[PDB]
């Protein structure tokens, strides 16, 4: 059995100046979302069959029913609440952001109307201490995963199932393929060069 306890962010609070960037920082990880599904092969549609290749939560951020928004937006809160637990603190240094950026432009057969285009964030390089700092988050979101889903009931199995609660990936980190792995690491790399993008800068308190 496995029990995921993160590090704890529950004495630390948000100051009302980051709430501006949590909002940015939940748009663009809903695009990558949408690109990596047209990449995998799923239409549209009203209902959701498995086998017919169509979902309803492709579209844009605005429509998307308010029960399932907020699981998005306060994941994009204990991510920034988690790196003052560990001693460092964001602040804003460069004025030349948010002129500066742009979105990928796709082709046009990855159109129902909606179409997704999450930010251009490819010339943005980390040192060490940063990207040392992107493999401790990523497996400090699993835990954070992990713990949500054992409150809701759900439970390890061989074939995932939307009638009985039940997913393969309920396992450590450690115990982790390295595919699923990967994806938690490339999640932290989009969302600190998210925050460089808009100009801020991490460094300890
Ligand atoms: N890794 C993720 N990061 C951000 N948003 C996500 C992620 N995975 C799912 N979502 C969002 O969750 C919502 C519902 O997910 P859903 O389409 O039911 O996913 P799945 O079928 O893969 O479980 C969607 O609006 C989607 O954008
Ligand atoms: O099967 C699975 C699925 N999964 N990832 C769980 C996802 C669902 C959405 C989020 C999420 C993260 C970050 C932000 N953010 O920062 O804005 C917003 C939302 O975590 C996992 O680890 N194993």
């Amino acid at each position: 059995s496995f029990i995921p306890c993160p590090v704890d962010t529950s004495q630390v609070i948000l100051p009302p100046h980051l709430e501006k960037i949590r909002d940015r920082l939940a748009e663009n990880i809903h695009e990558l979302w949408g690109m990596n599904k047209i990449e995998l092969g799923w239409t549209f549609g009203k209902i959701r069959d498995d086998n017919k290749r169509q979902h309803p939560c492709l579209v844009e951020f605005s429509k998307l029913p308010e029960t399932e928004k907020n699981y998005n937006l306060q994941m994009s809160t204990e991510t920034l609440k988690t790196l003052l637990a560990l001693g460092c603190h964001i602040a804003h240094v460069n004025p030349a952001a948010e002129e500066d950026l742009k979105k990928v432009k796709l082709p046009k057969n990855y159109m129902n109307g909606y179409k997704p285009a999450p930010l251009d964030l490819s010339d943005v390089k980390l040192l060490p201490p940063q990207e040392i700092l992107v493999d401790k988050l990523a497996e400090n979101a699993h835990n954070v995963w992990a713990k949500d889903r054992i409150k809701q009931g759900w439970t390890y199995g061989i074939q995932q199932d939307l009638k009985n609660k039940r997913n393969p990936r309920l396992v450590p980190y450690a115990l982790l393929d390295e595919r699923t792995k990967k994806s938690n690491r490339d999640s932290l790399r989009e969302a600190v060069r998210t925050f460089v993008g808009y100009g801020y800068n991490i460094e300890p308190s």
